């Protein structure tokens, strides 16, 4: 009944087949703010730099339109020499409120990159209503690394974005 | 007094010595607790890890000494393959809160990196953290980004300094 919108998110989105190459991993977040706030921030795959570290700049075409084919170029500076990740919107779904990408070139830490991010409503009393976001991804393991070291780096990102995602929008929520 | 102190403290640390194939910066965190607190946290040469992101491990010396001229194995969480950053304890006073370390080798990204970190007082009782590097920008890179790279991790760290500080005080 509370964790059951959850648990199916984790069957659909969140859960992975072990590739050989391959490795993957599930994060999650509580926000202390209400989900159609942090669902307006996490959609918008125009500007992923509001709530995401290490972004110089993300450029859209001129005639930008948010659709599953849609491209966008993020420049990063996570690393040395600066690096543009080419990211494609894979899903995007505004009832369910889930959104997805992948990274299909231009970033050689995480090659073949696939990402998706779900906003969940927990209201568990003066039962303010609360969010958790749940970020999973399946990513290649670079021929001569370890499993555990291409995960490190990529859970590590992934932790430190959604801090600032909790952040920006537990600032929208007392202004 | 309080910023006679800090003034002075960037003029001897914090201030560098330009300009090409080279760049520097400072950055502050104000930390809502005693600078005895953040000190102590900050001074553990042997253990970045409590407050510095990126940090896979951290391996001394078995007899490890704790005296300027001591070194540390950094093991970095970059996309890369196995960086292991040596690090070179180069300044540690106790009475005036200021250590300071360098990069011997290792680390691709920052070569011949220097940084210090200074705390100072402020007045509950106030802390600021100061934090300098100077690095090297080999001719082709640029140097806006190398100091943005450079700038964010310190940053993050500081927050995190913050936060793991702030919470010292139960």
């Amino acid at each position: 009944s509370e964790f059951t919108q959850l648990s199916q998110s984790i069957a659909e989105f969140h859960t992975y087949q072990l590739g050989n190459g391959r490795c993957s991993s599930l994060l999650a977040q509580r926000i202390h703010a209400p989900p159609e706030t942090v669902w307006s921030v996490v959609r918008r795959f125009d500007r992923p730099q509001i709530y995401k570290h290490f972004i110089k700049s993300c450029n859209v075409s001129e005639d930008f339109e948010m659709r599953v084919g849609c491209t966008r170029d993020v420049n990063v500076i996570s690393g040395l020499p600066a690096n543009t990740s080419r990211e494609r919107l894979d899903l995007l779904d505004d009832d369910r409120r889930v959104t997805g990408f992948s990274i299909t070139g231009g970033e050689h830490r995480l090659r073949n990159y696939k990402s998706v991010t779900t906003v969940h409503r927990f209201e568990k009393e003066e039962e303010r209503i609360w969010t958790v976001v749940l970020e999973s991804y399946v990513v290649d393991v670079p021929e001569g690394n370890s499993e555990e070291d291409t995960r490190l780096f990529a859970d590590t990102v992934i932790r430190l974005n959604l801090q600032k995602l909790a952040s920006i929008t537990e600032a929208m929520n007392r202004n």
